């Protein structure tokens, strides 16, 4: 290995697509197994936010510095149990925004890399937003992943559909363009992918490797 200073924002859905258990349990308990499961060193931290409605901060990047204050506060954070939120991603993306690269920047006082990694089902209510938000991003040099979850809370069929569905009407109606919301992540190096569950993490973290070392 080599070296590859940087610290992490994880911010996690809690809109109403997150209502199945599923969805919550295994969002919120991988970010639990890995943050447990990982040599959580010096190279970066993780500082974890949850968001529906709107942001909250679920705690700072040295916080729950012993994976024990994890091991009882995923309780201490529940998520909503049966959430009925959507997402403001606008307010989402700008708390995490400011605070974590914020936090980051003067916390450290180093040449540490600003990532957030964004774990939600897909399409905002407001993506729209995005191209302001996308704007500020790249401005700011903010590095993000996306996973989007398959729609989580609706038939399989319509996890498709609904995603797909924007695209089909993008297709017609001059006015829309889905593109608005996949364009927030410049994949060519901020990557994004659709996944069905955790263990499709490993190819997140070696293709993100890639991108932590360079």
């Amino acid at each position: 290995p080599s070296k590859r200073t940087y610290q992490v924002m994880i911010s996690i859905d809690d809109s109403k697509s997150m209502s199945e258990s599923g969805s919550t349990v295994l969002a919120l308990e991988t970010l639990a197994l890995v943050t447990k499961a990982l040599s959580l060193l010096e190279v970066g931290q993780i500082a974890v936010m949850k968001f529906g409605e709107q942001p909250e901060l679920l705690h700072p990047f040295d916080k729950q510095f012993s994976s024990e204050s994890g091991v009882q506060m995923f309780s201490h954070f529940t998520f909503e149990q049966s959430n009925t939120n959507v997402l403001a991603l606008a307010d989402a993306s700008m708390k995490c925004f400011n605070y974590a690269n914020t936090a980051s920047h003067h916390r450290s006082n180093s040449d540490i890399r600003q990532l957030e990694i964004i774990i939600s089902d897909g399409i905002c209510e407001d993506h729209d937003s995005i191209r302001k938000l996308l704007r500020r991003a790249q401005e700011e040099k903010v590095m993000i992943v996306f996973v989007i979850l398959d729609n989580v809370n609706t038939q399989k069929k319509s996890s498709i559909l609904d995603i797909k569905k924007v695209y089909y009407d993008t297709k017609e109606d001059g006015t829309m363009d889905l593109k608005i919301q996949p364009y927030i992540d410049e994949f060519a190096f901020d990557y994004y992918l659709v996944v069905r569950n955790i263990e499709e993490l490993p190819q997140l973290l070696s293709s993100a490797l890639r991108q932590w070392f360079q």
